[PDB]
């Protein structure tokens, strides 16, 4: 689980978003797993606006935070699954590190802000959905 609280914006994974989610849509994309919501209180979390290739992550099924590389935004095949049909999910970055299911919805932060958040993983690696190219969100 987690979102990000940023201005009057709630960001989460588009498969694990609740019906308060969907009865407030802001926008969402089935392709990259995100779903934005709107919020009544002001988020306070910073948007990186960068191409950073390094920063920490979230990992619930740890308890901790992990440095990574990870790579630039994407498209990359990911197995069928109980929220969808096998597909390519597109603004996916890859990482060498530890995920389990339940780990999606962890923060990925550079020197710059948030960066995006844990939306896949399998055979010790842990995919990431971008958040930078989404200029709207600190408008
Ligand atoms: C961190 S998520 C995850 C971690 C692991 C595994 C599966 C997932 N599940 C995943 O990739 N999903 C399902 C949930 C929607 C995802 C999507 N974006 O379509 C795709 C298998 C075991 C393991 O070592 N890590
Ligand atoms: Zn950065």
């Amino acid at each position: 689980s987690g979102a990000i609280y940023v201005g009057n914006y709630r960001v989460v994974n588009r498969h694990l978003a609740t019906h308060n989610d969907w009865a407030n849509l802001v926008w969402e994309d089935s392709s990259r797993d995100l779903l934005v919501s709107s919020t009544t209180a002001q988020g306070c979390d910073t948007i990186a606006r960068c191409d950073c290739q390094t920063g920490v992550y979230y990992c619930s099924s740890r308890r901790k935070h992990y440095p990574v590389s990870f790579s630039k935004p994407s498209l990359i095949f990911v197995e069928a699954s109980e929220y969808y049909p096998a597909r390519y999910q597109s603004h996916l970055m890859l990482a060498v590190g530890h995920s389990e299911p339940g780990d999606c919805g962890g923060i990925l932060r550079c020197q710059h802000g948030v960066v995006g958040i844990v939306s896949t993983g399998g055979n010790g690696l842990v995919g990431f959905a971008d958040v930078r190219d989404l200029l709207w969100l600190d408008e």
